[PDB]
DNA sequence: GACCCTCCCCTTAGGGGAGGGTC
DNA sequence: GACCCTCCCCTTAGGGGAGGGTC
């Protein structure tokens, strides 16, 4: 006998007003009286129990017309879409978890860059493993290396990780070279970041890793003039403090920034592992 | 000296051609070259490089607006935005995980009355603690209670578990009633599902459970006839097999379905605990 | 005054499709 | 032929606000 306006109900039930209008609309949950000359809508107090399910629902994330399927399901049936819900609740779980994971692992990459011990200096030290994914680099150099040379990889990657390398990797033979006119990329390869399967790796992509071990490195920030002068330096060092290398040079180029209205900036890394 | 059209790109970034169309028209990400009549896109292959960042970002979901104000950003501040990216991931999943808890709980609820071995008859059963939310109940009757009558304690178990209970309860003094005339219920209460804090509860909603205990129970579906009826069946019981009891009678209602275009239809369980 | 009505413009990140024109 | 262009209509769950009228 006690008759609610959509103020009334928006105030006892905490949803709005907007909200209501709109639920009417979509014929989710109508009032039921409408009023035919003020098109006020009145509602009864045995109605407010359909609300709790929609809101329910809504705070669960359920989709509108998808309520509307649910509202006529019978106990048992609306017991199993909940389970649905339960499923795809363990889902966004999992994805976020990984990503968890994936965000703090590319911020601990993030941070030895900054804190490198100097730039343009040669020093040796001890590394963790890095996992990568590489392809035969087909006669390219540092000349000729596009940033399209990287797609295949970067699909399986992405596929993989969902979260494209911040970094773009070749390796090549340690030699006494004069000249970048000398220098062919063994393979090129980009750094994986998670243990998630990689589903249909094709036969000329190789997993492998930059073993962990002792490293001569050296670092800086490009422009053409160093890039030979620091290789240089690197091959010094090994010669005079007379060390025995045990891999390729392994050189790895990262973003500094991704701005496209500042001119582009670039960390080079170039290291190679010794007995 | 290669240059991309838009299908390049797209098939070299693995993104979408009406998505770069759309970062070219909210200068996101736009093309090196606009041929001047053909309004044909050209893209260096230098560019490639500020889509690794973009796609990142929309994997983990910064919306766009947003990445543009990451562009800009020097190594170390995107670090700590990573990081906010980090702590709103947290959020997520203590979100989500709650609500699996929650919703696995719901169902374990809605299974006993799918499980109830039989409706109509008195039996006793050992039950759970049920923990819940309630309030003096001013004098109000299984005659004239309201579902208004529970608008605030739905506030907030809704501000606290998010999910609104599917059930409402009110509890009376077990007595040789001769009529519904003659009841008042001394507290109405909902139930809470969550262990997570109330904030702000004012001190006219006590927080107390329905003690694990032994319970003579009758469970049915409402019609106005049975109400009564099933009460006194109760009554019955107890006085013939001669026990002592120990609580209040319990009442819970608790919806069928929520169709709104069927006839209502509830579940009513009345329970009592017992030495 | 305080509610309530309808109606209209607004948001995100594009996809689908038309009706051209171009490589 | 196969690319590419612009332009337009579409989606979700409403909120904000106008310009009335009503309880
Ligand atoms: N590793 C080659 C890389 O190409 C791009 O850019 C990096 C290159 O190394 C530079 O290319 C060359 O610059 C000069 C003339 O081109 C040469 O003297 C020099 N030896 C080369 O390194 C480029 N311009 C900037 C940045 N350093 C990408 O970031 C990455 O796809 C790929 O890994
Ligand atoms: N507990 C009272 C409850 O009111 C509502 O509905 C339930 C009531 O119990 C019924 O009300 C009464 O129906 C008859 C005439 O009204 C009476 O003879 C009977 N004794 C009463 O129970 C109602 N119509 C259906 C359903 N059972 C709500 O679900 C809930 O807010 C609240 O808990």
């Amino acid at each position: 006998e006690s008759y609610y306006s959509i103020g009334e109900v928006s105030k006892l039930a905490n949803v709005s007003i907007k909200a209501l209008r709109y639920y009417d609309k979509i014929d989710l949950f109508k009032p039921a009286y409408v009023d035919p000359d003020t098109s006020y809508r009145y509602y009864t107090d045995s109605q407010l129990i359909h609300l709790d399910l929609i809101k329910s629902l809504k705070y669960i994330g359920t989709p509108l017309e998808e309520m509307k399927k649910a509202q006529d399901l019978e106990m048992e049936e609306l017991f199993a879409f909940y389970t649905e819900q339960e499923r795809q609740i363990r889902e966004k779980l999992d994805f976020l978890s990984a990503l968890e994971q994936t965000i703090s692992l590319v911020k601990k990459r993030m941070k030895r860059q900054m804190e490198y011990p100097a730039l343009g200096e040669v020093f040796v030290l001890d590394e963790e493993e890095i996992r990568i994914i590489q392809t035969e680099a087909e006669g390219l150099g540092p000349e000729n290396v596009l940033n399209a040379s990287y797609s295949k990889l970067k699909k399986f990657i992405e596929s993989a990780d969902g979260f494209t390398n911040n970094s773009y990797g070749a390796t090549f033979s340690f030699q006494p070279y004069t000249s970048i006119d000398e220098m062919t990329y063994r393979h090129i390869f980009t750094p994986v970041l998670t243990n998630k399967q990689i589903s249909s790796i094709t036969p000329d992509m190789e997993i492998t890793t930059i073993p962990k071990g002792r490293y001569a490195c050296i670092a800086y920030n490009f422009s053409p003039e160093h890039y030979f002068l620091n290789l240089q330096k690197l091959i010094k060092y090994i010669a005079d403090r007379q060390l025995t290398v045990v891999s390729d040079v392994y050189e790895l180029i990262i973003p500094i920034h991704y701005s496209p209205k500042k001119q582009e900036e670039y960390r080079v890394e170039m290291k190679i592992r010794i007995l």
